[PDB]
């Protein structure tokens, strides 16, 4: 088979049990388009300047892996650790037009990266690990559901509704007006800052049922640059690969338009 190389920019330099569902979703997608998956694991701190100084061999190893990648994935995340590295990975994929998928934290970092470098909102940040942030672009937004005391994390299966008929993800999900996926997050794009994005290339193409939380992003003028707040891994299966992962492997291999034109068989 032809090989597809995908960089997973995360916490470790090898397969850990926290990425098992993620690996399985990529493999379903790979098999479904008759490619062998070569998943390169990159510890995101290695891509940072600090590592160039203290361990340049690791630094150049990380960047070589990132630069040979046909597709780049920033999955759901742990903490403040290696955030700058992930932003650099995202910057690379954006500017070099490499197929990109950001999941939960990876969507949020993608929003922040676009804000800093394409909207010139230089200090745009998440309040999660700096609550006194000047531009609070990503913020703590609990649900307040019936039968509970106080706010809670957005958890379990939820409906995401498409805001437009011109979304590549909508196509890949089989042209339905909404989807149901699993959530585990409390930080959201700040609604006070959404107006800033309207004349620019990053669009919010999916939202929760109430319309307060932006859940899917897509970058125009790029072959495939996608972020989702939910974890699409958890609904992937061999005969129905998770569309966002399928779209990444399709785009990484140069086969996306062909799949659209054959009628999205695997949706």
């Amino acid at each position: 088979m032809k090989i597809c190389s995908i960089a997973l920019v995360g916490k470790y330099t090898k397969l850990r049990d926290c990425y098992a569902s993620v690996f399985k979703a990529l493999e379903h997608s790979a098999l479904a388009i008759n490619h062998k998956l070569n998943l390169m694991y990159i510890d995101s701190i290695d891509l940072e300047k600090i590592t160039e100084t203290e361990d340049p061999v690791k630094f150049h190893e990380a960047w070589q892996k990132l630069c040979k990648a046909d597709g780049i994935l920033v999955p759901g995340g742990f903490g403040i650790r290696g955030t700058l590295g992930k932003l650099q990975a995202i910057s690379w994929a954006r500017t070099k037009k490499i197929p990109f998928l950001g999941v939960c934290l990876g969507m949020q970092l993608a929003v922040i990266e676009f804000a800093r470098n394409c909207l010139n909102l230089k200090d745009a940040d998440s309040t999660e690990f700096r609550p006194n942030a000047p531009v609070p672009l990503v913020i703590d937004m609990p649900e307040h559901n019936p039968g509970n005391l106080g706010g809670t994390m957005r958890l379990g299966i939820r409906r995401t509704v498409f805001k437009t008929e011109n979304s590549i993800l909508r196509k890949l999900y089989g042209d339905v007006p909404f989807i149901e996926e699993r959530h585990r997050h409390r930080f959201e794009v700040n609604p006070n800052l959404i107006k800033q994005f309207e004349q620019n290339d990053l669009s919010f193409v999916g939202q929760d049922v109430d319309g307060d939380r932006m859940e899917i992003i897509e970058l125009a003028n790029h072959p495939y640059f996608v972020g989702v707040q939910f974890h699409p891994e958890f609904s992937s299966r061999p005969m129905k690969p998770s569309p966002p992962y399928l779209g990444l492997l399709l785009a990484a291999t140069g086969n996306l338009n062909a799949y659209l034109q054959q009628g999205c068989k695997l949706s």
